[PDB]
C-alpha cells in the first residue's frame, strides 16, 4: 500500500514548453535513491493547470519511466469533465502507472451527486488505485465527510489526500472511514502531527528539495520518536514557512535549479522567482543542508 | 463597424460522447442572426469552454464562423491559464475567420498584476483583430484592476472590455477612466438598460439565446433614449434572468432552446441537465416573453 | 414618504468620544438648507459599530433637535440580539425619530426564520416606518428575495435600502415586491441607475460632502432628464472611486473638516487618513 | 502560567436577558472540582457577541466570586474600539479577573499598525496577563505572524489562542515566539496535536459539557502517553463532528441542561436547539 513521501514532482519544460524528460529522469532518480516512498507527477506544484494533454503525457511517461517499478508513481488526473478525466485515467494506467491521484476542477457550480459521479467514473475506468484530492479552501466544488464516505465504498479507492490547513478535517474522515480510505496530508498540513492521528504518508512539493529529511522525518514519527520528530518537524516547518509567500512551483523549481537540476521556469504567466527571492530559497535550503 | 448591440453567448451543442454538432450550431446562428443580433460569441461562460477541449472548441469555432457567413461579427472566446495556449488559441480562430477575441484569462497559482497585464498583451500582439477583454472579479481567481484596465487600453488592438460581474458600478469608473479607448459590454448579471444609460455599448450573454428579438428590441429602445418604453420591457426580461439564476447557465439555456427545438443536447458531465420539473419552470419565462 | 438623498451623517465626537452635539446641528442645519430629503445618523459612515448606548442615543437626539422636522430622520438600529435592538428602537421612535434603519449583525450563522424574526421584532416595536437594511456581500447574516417579499408584508416595513454593488438585485425586489417596498441605495450602486430603474432615492457618506450636487442629480433624474443628469453623475462618480481603499467613514471627516466641520477623527483603532492620503480628498472635492 | 483545559463558559441569563449567577456558580463550581485548569467566561461559546456591558459584567463578576481564587479566571474582552476595549479590561481586571483574552472585533479595515495598537492599548492598560486572540478564518481584521511576533514583545502579552482549523499556524507562531508566547487552541484544532507540537493547552466550550475527559486527554498528553491519548482523542473528537453543523452556544447550553444546569437558552435571534437536535445531542454525550 502507499505510504510515507511521495514527492510532488515539478514539471521540467524549456521556453517552448517542451518538457525534458532527461532533466526529470536524473531528478526521480536522485530522489529514489533519497529513499522517497512514491512520486507524484502532475499535481498541484507539477503546474498540471498550464500543460496541455500532449505535455501531461510527456510528464507522466518520463517519470514512469525513469522509476523503473522502484516506487509507486501515483498520477494526477485534473479535469473539469468525465470524459477528459476517464481518458486521461486510461491513458497514465496504460503507460504504467501505479495510482491515479483523482483531482476535481469546477466551473458551474455542482451538486453532491455530481460531484461523487465523476470520481466514481474515473475509479470505473481503471484497474490502478485511486487517491481522491481535496482542498475545500481552494476548490470551487469540493467533498462532504458524506461524499467522502460513500465513495470509499468503490473498490478501487482507497486513499484520500487533502491539501487544505484543517487537519481536524482529517482526523473526522479517519474516525469515519478507517482503513478503507487510508489519509496523505500536504504541506499545509505539519507532517508529525498527521502522523501521530493516524495518517499513512505525505504528498507534497518540498521533499523534492529535502528528500532524505523528509524521509527521515516520516521514519522518526513511524517509530514513535516523537522529540527527536519534532526537532527536525521544526526545522522543516520553518521551511514550508519562507515558501508560504510565493508560487510554490516557481519555488521549488528554483530550490532544484540551485541544486543543479536544470528544471526551468514555471510555464507564463507565472513568472519566476527573483534573484532576490531567489536569495531568499538559497538561505532556508543552506540551513537544512546536511 | 465597431462591436456593439446584443451579442449572445451560444451553448455548445454535443452529443453524449461529446462531438460538437456543426448542423444545430449551424440552424442556431442562421435563426438568431434573422431574429437581428449584432454578433456571436461562442466559446463564452454559457458556451461551456471550461468543459471542452481544443479539438472541440475549434469545432465550435469553425461551426459558427461557417453559420454567420460575415453577416455579423463573431468574437471567439479564448480561455487559458497559460501564455502559449491562449496564443495558440487566438491565432488559431482568427486563421479559422474569428472578427475578435474575447480574452479570458484563468489563473491558477496567483498573479501580481504585471503578469497578468502580460498574458492579455501576448494575445493581443499574437493577432490583427480587436480583443476584448473579459472580467468578473467575483468569480475569477485572477482579475484585473482599474489601472492594469487602463494600461491594457493603451494596446492599439484592445479595444472592448466586457463585464460578468453584478458590479456596474465599475463600469461606469472604468468609463470615466478610459472613454472610448475601451467600449463597455456588460453580461446578464448587470440590467441592461442601466448599462446602456451610463455609456455601455451593448452586452453578450447566454439568455440572448432564447430572447432574441425582444433583446435586440430593448437594445434599440435604449439607444433611442425611449426609457419608459425600455424599462417596460427591461422589467420583463428581467423575470426571465431571475428565473435561471438558480440554475447552472449553460443547463439553462441547454434545457431552453431544446423547448425551441435545437436539439443541442445536454451540458458536460458531470455537469446535470435540467430535471423535467426544472425544464417546467424554464418553459414557464419563455411562455411569458413569447412574442 | 422617504425619498430623495438621506445623507449618511458622520458621528462627531472628540478624543474622549464625547459626541459634538453642537457641531453635528451645524452640519445637519447646513445639510437641510442644501435640500437634502432626510437624514440617517448611525448608517456606516456614521460609525455606529464603534458607538456605545450612550454615544448612539447622543448622536441621535442631536440629529433630531437639530432638524427642526423639517425632513424626515431615519435612525440607524444595529445589534445581533432582538432585546437590544428593540430597546435602540423604542429610544430613537421616544427621541422623535420618523423612520427606523433595521441592521441585522450576525455572529453564529442564522437561518431565515430566525432573521426574519429580528426584522420583525423591531418592526413590532415601534409605531413609525422601518427599512430593512441589507449587504449580502458584507454582512454575515443577510436577506434572500423570499424572505424580504415576506418581510415586506409587515405593515410598518415599508422599505429596503441595499449597500452591495449588485443593482440587479434591487430590480429584482422591485419585480417583486413593488411599491410594498420602496428602494434605497448606497453609494455602492450609481445613484442615476437606481432611480431610472425604480428606485425612490438613496442615503449614503458622499452627500454630506456634496449635497447640493446630490439633490441636483435626484431632481435631474426625477424630472427625466438623463442627459443633463448623467453628465453630473459622471463627475459625482468620482468620490466612489476616489475613497475606494479608505475607510469612508474617515474620508468624510476628513472632507468636512476641509469644509469647516470639527468633526474629529474616526474613533480608534481606525485611523484618520494622513495627510498623503487627504490629498485624495482635497482633489476630488476640488473636482467636485 | 495559564495551562490545561479552559472551559469557554456559557453565559445563563433567563428570557429578559438577565444573567443567573446562582447557575453560573454551580457550573464553574463543579468543573473547578472536575479538574479543569482555568476558566474562561465571554468567549465565543459564552455570547459575548450578543451581551451588553451590564450582562457581561454579571457574568464576568459571577465566575470570578464563584472561582474563589481557585483556578485564573481569564475574561474575555470583546470590542471595536480602543476605548470600550479599555474600559472593560479595566473593570474585569478590577473585578478580580487573572487575565484578559483580547478581541478584536472590526467593521471598516484596518492596517496591521492599527491593529497593533488595538493590542497594546488593551496590555497597556491592566497590570495582568493578556492572551491574543486570533481566528483568520472568521475575523474581519485578524493578525499575521509579523504582528504577532511584534505584540509578543509586550511585557504582559504573553499567550495566544488561535481559534481557526489552521493547525500549521501555531507551529509557526511557536517557532518565532517561543516562551514569549503560550499557545492555546480552541474546538477546531485537534488537542493531542497541539500539545505534540509545542502548545500549553485549549479554551473550549465543549470541555464545559466533559471536563473530566478533557483534563484526562490533557494529562496523558503531559505525560507523553500518547498511544491512551490518542484513543481518548478520537473519542472526544466525536463531540466536535456532531455539532459542526449546529450554534456552538446552543449546543453546549442544550448539553448542560441535560446534565442539570439550568442555564437557559441562548439570546434571541438565536434559536434553541430542536428537540431533534437535542436527540443529537444526547447521543454524544452517551457514547462518552
Amino acid at each position: 500500500d502507499f505510504h510515507g513521501v511521495f514527492p510532488y514532482l515539478v514539471s521540467p519544460v524549456d521556453a517552448e514548453g517542451r518538457v525534458r524528460a532527461d532533466v526529470m529522469g536524473r531528478l526521480c532518480d536522485d530522489l529514489i535513491q533519497a529513499g522517497v516512498h512514491g512520486l507524484t507527477p502532475l499535481g498541484s506544484t507539477g503546474e498540471f493547470a498550464y500543460l496541455g494533454t500532449a505535455q501531461r503525457e510527456a510528464v507522466v511517461r518520463a517519470t514512469i519511466e525513469a522509476a523503473q517499478r522502484r516506487v509507486p508513481v501515483v498520477a494526477g488526473v485534473a479535469s473539469t469533465s468525465v470524459a477528459d478525466a476517464v481518458a486521461q485515467a486510461k491513458l497514465y494506467e496504460k503507460l504504467g502507472a501505479d495510482g491515479i491521484l483523482a483531482i476535481l476542477e469546477a466551473y458551474f457550480p455542482l451538486k453532491d451527486a455530481q460531484i461523487e459521479s465523476y470520481f466514481r467514473a474515473i475509479a470505473d475506468a481503471v484497474e490502478i488505485p485511486v487517491v481522491i484530492y481535496t482542498n475545500p479552501q481552494f476548490q470551487r466544488s469540493d467533498l462532504t465527510l458524506d461524499v467522502i464516505a460513500r465513495l470509499a465504498e468503490h473498490p478501487r479507492i482507497r486513499y484520500i489526500k487533502d491539501a487544505s490547513t484543517n487537519t481536524g478535517r482529517l482526523l473526522s474522515i479517519i474516525n469515519r472511514c478507517g482503513d478503507a480510505l487510508q489519509v496523505f496530508s500536504a504541506s499545509a498540513h505539519i507532517p508529525a502531527a498527521v502522523m501521530l492521528i493516524g495518517g499513512v504518508g505525505w504528498m507534497a512539493g518540498p521533499a523534492c528539495i529535502a528528500p532524505r529529511q523528509s524521509v527521515a522525518l516520516y521514519e522518526l514519527c513511524k517509530a514513535q520518536r516523537w522529540d527527536e520528530a519534532l526537532m527536525l518537524q521544526r526545522k522543516l516547518w520553518r521551511v514550508n514557512e519562507a515558501f508560504a509567500k510565493f508560487n510554490l512551483a516557481a519555488c521549488i523549481k528554483a530550490g532544484l535549479a540551485l541544486q543543479g537540476y536544470d528544471v526551468g521556469d514555471p510555464i507564463p504567466p507565472q513568472a519566476a522567482l527573483t534573484a532576490e527571492e531567489r536569495k531568499a530559497v538559497e538561505k532556508v535550503l543552506a540551513e537544512i543542508a546536511e
